[PDB]
């Protein structure tokens, strides 16, 4: 009957995030949970889906200044290289050099969700991330630059229904720490910085979340590499 | 140097509960982390120390009768024999016939936490337990008693150091539903209803938390087995 | 705006059961898998919805007589008494004591894959299950009761829709080696022998699959003990 | 070509077991390794092998009276009812009414590790074992007999070939503490406490460590019930 | 008595190796089982071997034009990198970008075989890989070259027994499809494509499966790297 | 109460550090353990702390002159390229290229088990290692440099507690292949190879052995990367 198909094999995908997220959706709905283990979903779809390089959890990051961002809901991140994950009173702390991407999850899209979107990503972006010179055989490479972070906004249902409404409201400058580079409405839409364009671009699907999932790995695929962390920046606070 | 000690094998015991428990203290005493995931650490502590026919999970109790409990910090279940254990909205709930114990994780024993602690365990045996008779090769046995649940609380700090006025907040009818049958305050105690004298015991106790991981399992050993559940009072809520 | 519902925590149960029979679905209507791999799905529910005394594989069953059953696509074993199971030719051979329920897996519920259940429990069934007498304190019990091995098909749509027509092809006698005690066709109905009418039940259902898992469990929870298996009796086999 | 036969199903069984033991033979004969984890084989045999209520491991065995065993080299130990397992300067330490049986390892069957091996059982069958009366619902049970200990040895090499000399070097007084009632030199022969003859059997046979493996499945099935232990005889021992 | 000895490692080795083979063997001459689950023996070889970079799974190849390979016995991929892969009906499939090496498993070495190895390893070279140019902190790289996929035939019995013989039907053009450029009969011999002599090298070896091996691991080390994949040209066929 | 504060997120490791070491000690201290396993936890809190990079075991280091080390109480080293561990006798033994520290583990810090870890790191660096030339799209590079293989020792407590005194016993020719490079003594100190005074350096520390980890984090950064290996070296010792 069915031949092999790539449009199949991609549904397919989508019908098990399209199933994950009814746990998302069951949680933000019921009126004793409340949204608990909401971002758990995420996490566990991600770490399912991404390339085993990248690692996902819900997690505070902190820098060599003693900085500390918000709690992150999904925190994308390195831990081949990475010299520490702090594990603390029963949550993670990573550093920031180690971060590639950071997500707010919530259960619907509106202004008030971008904009604490925006105040998580900002925390982040906000810290002091080190990089060193890299020796090597021919002389000294200069510092790694540092990872463009791609901050994110994952929700269940759209409440900015026009994209050109939308689109108003994610509008942002590129430059800024508050950017959002990347998102989804699974119900509707997602959305993410067009570098031709130079702009936010809404996109209306009715496959969003398998589509954000894509554009996920193709902003990750670009974001950089992690650099030669200054391990003694973090070192020294171990005594006063 | 040293030889073989039973008084050392405990002594290493309550090293490793000593040392998973600053967990917990560092949770509930953080302005940010204000005792998030303080359960998870007792959580971890019964699964590593208990028999393997118990199982700990945060969890909510659910009977046929369509009636559930309030959250509860620590269950102590089967997983063996149980029909079922849904697991919804990121959350695990549980049979009540398959529930052997719960508790309540708090950073203080004091009266408020007493009363809380009652309030939990009251909301788990409020529950309808099903026991179905039990066909054998000579006749029908008759169904098996039900569990006599054991309800706990689980702090780290006394706040009620005299034991006789400790006692005189433990002391409650055995047979009413907010019993509690055992628990610690790890700094300074353990208690326990003690059925020769028939009345709460409080024991001040240089390491008290393995003193009561000892009463817990004497408890459990005595506490019962679980029924042969009346699946099919479960299985009619599948449809209207 | 959720509040707790069995019913609720019961649809979720089926919307996943539901979700994982995609993949036999789309396996069984593959133009080049041809429904490799179908009853894999099935084991893996089991596997995941069972009490964790019950064990699923894909197997072969084997006596002391040195008799095999057909391949069996589901069967629910014991593990924690069994002497053994063989691990041969990259298969899995299964002593006949140590069984409870045998399955076989079609996309589609007719005249042609009721026979073939029948043909794989009957060789099951046929096989020669030892029960040595079990001594005890006080004296020497009789041989344990065999199990009642419990057989079925599980296929996802009914092609016999009438359930009165359904009926008189699943008719059997209760004594026969190819008796169907259970059945599913996840999309309209399930099946079971009913003790109280002595007659096969057809009962049209919305979620017939958890419906059936529920009736599973019922008649797991009747169907008997291990025996006390005569290990000499297989091990004899080693040397001619 | 090959039809199904338990006969080949044993010899694959068999063909496993001898590989896994030339990591025995190995390291015996290596002049660096000199039998370093020689036991470990062994251990890793039971556990695959074994039914799943039992666990194998190289650990030291305590009782309630503060007594402990030598260290021995293969425990086959219950985990699902047993209070405690105490993990100890990087060793084991299980109390002696949770053990089945213990095994000396060694490479060769010889008067010396015939006496090396009952040195080792009788330092576990001289450990006291607690057992309490039994609750039920109609009164209370005896305590539960004590289990039959398990002693064995475990060797690769015969160096007592006449099987009427090999006997006169294991007959010994069934009821003492250094009885060996099973073992195997896994080139040659396996032995066993024959109950009708109520004497020693050596058995010359060239498939010796699978044969060993289901006269010991025989006997673990016979060799009785974990009793309820008496748990605060082992917990006074956390204060003096 | 034995010293430290790489051949005696290398004999170790190539026990394992030989032992495991065993299982294909049996499963390939059983009348009953006729091959079923072969593949998977040479799966798990190559998982527990080669460096933990490399991944083995029974598996389909796709391509961003939405052709798709034969099923291959043994695909050797990367997961650190790669963007999906998709599990579908119970199989996994692919990218073709992702791959390393190709192989068919078959019982013996003959000319029908042969014949169906380059048919299966020609239907995946035929797929279309993408790579994009690699931007880098001076410039951007040319598109990364393609991996020389390797192609593979692995047996247990040669039936081609003079090496001229076998050359013969080995020879073929390397630039080619459906070339293969390694493989072994593990009775007897292993081969492979000769770099200094620009041609195939057939070489009896009594432990050819170890030896096959050691020249895999070599060409694995020199096949290339893989590219930046084109995520959009697979993301494209999420929607019509 | 508590903020965020990176000394305390550092000072939660090291207590665990701490406790993690204590059963180091009691193994030691222990008049039967007289140390058995102490590395043991040494490998375990080496793979918790370490980048994912890298793995800690117990091992021998092999050469493909087919020299040996001695017994190596803790080496790291890489499992992602490197094409082989050998698994020989229940021992592990790893090709020299692979390596990147090695440890001795000694319950104190003196002159003898300073001694003793210079010859487990001689052992080491005295075997050869290969290192082939590397083609790339542009041409071949020169072949990787070796590894700056990291010497240490890691002992509980400090007998030479003048660091002047420590120091003269510490001093040694950077070139030398008895070079320590880095060690700890977890109740006082921990020492290394300062590349700024070209001379060796002891620090006493009240948090030692986290200090120890921080600095090894650092030099393991510096100390290279795995060479491209000569398979066939290894692989010639298969056959005479």
């Amino acid at each position: 009957a069915q031949d092999w198909q790539l449009s199949e094999l991609l549904e397919n995908l989508h019908a098990d995030v399209q199933h994950k997220l009814t746990t998302v959706r069951k949680s933000f709905k019921h009126s004793v949970v409340k949204g608990d283990g909401a971002e758990n979903v995420w996490v566990d779809l991600f770490n399912q889906y991404l390339p085993e390089r990248y690692r996902a959890s819900r997690a505070f990051v902190v820098d060599s200044e003693n900085q500390f961002s918000e709690q992150i809901d999904v925190v994308i991140y390195d831990r081949q290289y990475s010299p520490f994950i702090f594990h603390y009173a029963e949550q993670l702390i990573i550093p920031a050099e180690s971060v590639y991407a950071v997500f707010e999850v919530k259960q619907t899209l509106n202004k008030q969700h971008i904009d604490a979107a925006r105040k998580k990503v900002a925390s982040v972006r906000a810290l002091h991330r080190t990089s060193l010179p890299i020796p090597h055989a021919g002389g000294v490479h200069s510092p790694r630059e540092l990872i463009g972070i791609i901050g994110g906004l994952l929700t269940l249902e759209n409440e900015l229904k026009i994209p050109d409404t939308l689109m108003g409201h994610l509008d942002h400058d590129k430059a800024d720490k508050g950017m959002l580079n990347i998102g989804c409405a699974a119900d509707d839409c997602f959305f993410y910085y067009d570098n031709d364009h130079q702009r936010m671009q809404v996109m209306q699907h009715k496959k969003a979340t398998t589509a954000f999932l894509f554009e996920l790995l193709s902003q990750l695929q670009k974001c950089g590499t992690v650099p030669m962390i200054d391990i003694h920046a973090y070192g020294k606070w171990l005594t006063p």
